[PDB]
């Protein structure tokens, strides 16, 4: 509720400086990780 | 500065509660009526 330019922006970015789906996103590739390092160092193993 | 409707008005009501200008003739009016009365009390005592 205001008139001065660029207050929406300010504003946003200070309520939400990260938005939730990308730090669900990271969260869900960093936990996936280790079993992809395993995996890979198992094919490494065999040939 | 806002958006929102009526806060124009409400603000400057409370900024000027009266305007100069109406407050200097209202002044005026007032300090001239006592020589009308003194004038017209003078017609009165002739004829």
């Amino acid at each position: 509720n205001t008139l001065q330019p660029g207050c929406n922006q300010a504003c946003y970015d200070r309520a939400f400086p990260i938005s939730h789906i990308r730090y669900w996103v990271f969260q869900i590739i960093m936990v996936c990780t280790p079993s992809l390092c395993f995996i890979t160092y198992s094919v490494h193993q065999s040939a």
